[PDB]
């Protein structure tokens, strides 16, 4: 009925301030076990445990790595529910400069009571580095603006034997992508290795592929992604010897991408990235997911449910001290519902941007692309016919949804 787990992240060196999250995923393997073997199941969620699992779960028991690197679970149930419990463990966020473990998984009882798991890393990684040219943490969820540029890197080690004869190796694919929308391939920004940046020798003679290509819809089904064939260009035999003299190295693949106004919020969306070094095998990670936010509003006369078209707005937020105010591009000819491209923010208020409402039923002005924290949406016009209620209405953008409700705000009749 009671079990312990004792996770040793160590990268020779232990690792302090890693902090892991467990998952009961007892019913969620059994079933898969009605389609699967045990096998197929163990692997099936240990490669895409976010398609199971809620990662960012506040329920979800986590803990921090000591100085040690050690980090305990005590007291977990041994039975779910007539089923001996299976558990699975995410590295949550990493300290700098070190990687994201593997999503590893356990199935009791093995009996053992004391078990210590030691989480070592994936051999494909992938991190959200920067957003807009500045550095970010490592961690599993990054809450992002519409128009931001991401800015991801794909590590990936070469193998010993890369320049072997049998020659041996004439595939090195790296593929990234995304199953829904939000992003748009901006551009590949290096290829270091020893931190040598070798994308100057390798352009022009790898294979290289993007979602912005006529040739990717036909050959690949995703909305965002790349493909990259060291060994499938031009030059794969010059390509192949600037890789053998970094045989066994870890290689880097930076990447910007820009995120656009088909990103919606109450939608996370994750990457994965695969390498292969043939058709039969793949090694692969999913990288970090990212969510928008967003708010609606239903503008009405009050007393009634009457929604009223032509108010105007304007979207106010807090710099510490300064005032600040929502620049919103890509919204040309619009009202109610805001999709712009970008919100950018300036102290000026005649400067921003003019939001108003449509008089449609259920929400009549909604916004998306914002990022969470505390706004204040300042009406600086009612519609004809009434007057202003409240002049402002502060409210919270939720991280990654349109907000416990829609915010009701009133106008009153003048006759």
């Amino acid at each position: 009925t009671t079990v312990d787990f004792t996770l040793h992240k160590i990268e020779r060196k232990p690792v302090q301030g890693a902090q892991f999250k467990i998952f009961n995923v007892t019913d969620a393997f059994y079933q898969l076990l009605e389609n699967h073997d045990k096998t197929t199941a163990a692997s099936m969620i240990s490669q895409n445990l976010g398609q199971y699992v809620n990662l960012q779960d506040p329920n979800a028991a986590t803990v921090t790595t000591d100085a040690d690197g050690l980090a305990a679970f005590k007291g977990l149930a041994a039975k779910t529910n007539g089923r001996h419990s299976v558990y699975a463990f995410h590295e949550a966020v990493t300290p700098q400069p070190y990687q994201k473990a593997a999503d590893m998984i356990v199935s009791l009882p093995v009996d053992l009571t004391n078990i210590h798991l030691y989480p070592k890393d994936s051999l494909v990684t992938k991190n959200l580095t920067e957003i807009n040219e500045q550095a970010v943490a490592t961690k599993d969820l990054h809450d992002v603006a519409v128009g931001d540029v991401l800015t991801y890197q794909v590590q990936f080690q070469i193998p010993h034997d890369i320049g072997a004869l049998a020659f041996k190796y004439n595939q090195f694919k790296v593929l990234d992508y995304m199953t829904k929308e939000g992003l748009t391939f901006k551009a590949l920004t290096a290829i270091t290795v020893d931190g040598q940046d070798i994308l100057k020798a390798l352009t022009g003679k790898m294979a290289f592929m993007s979602s912005n290509d006529a040739a990717w819809q036909q050959t690949h089904n995703y909305p965002f992604g790349f493909e990259l064939d060291f060994l499938g260009g031009t030059d794969p035999d010059a390509v192949r010897n600037l890789l053998t003299q970094y045989a066994g190295k870890r290689v880097t693949v930076a990447y910007t991408g820009i995120v656009n106004e088909k990103m919606i919020p109450d939608q996370k969306v994750g990457n994965t990235a695969e390498v292969s070094f043939d058709p039969d095998s793949k090694i692969t990670v999913n990288g970090p997911e990212i969510q928008t936010g967003g708010i609606r509003f239903f503008k009405h006369e009050a007393g009634s449910s009457k929604s009223l078209a032509n108010a105007t707005f304007i979207l106010q937020r807090m710099n510490g001290n300064v005032r600040e105010y929502a620049v919103l591009e890509g919204v040309n000819g619009m009202a109610g519902t805001y999709q712009p491209t970008k919100i950018t923010w300036t102290t000026n208020q005649d400067a921003a941007t003019r939001l108003k409402t449509s008089g449609a039923e259920t929400a009549n002005l909604t916004i998306q692309g914002l990022l969470p924290g505390r706004y204040t949406l300042v009406e600086t016009a009612a519609p004809e016919g009434y007057e202003i209620l409240d002049p402002t209405t502060d409210f919270e953008v939720i991280a990654g949804t349109w907000g416990t409700k829609t915010i009701r705000i009133a106008n009153t009749p003048v006759n």
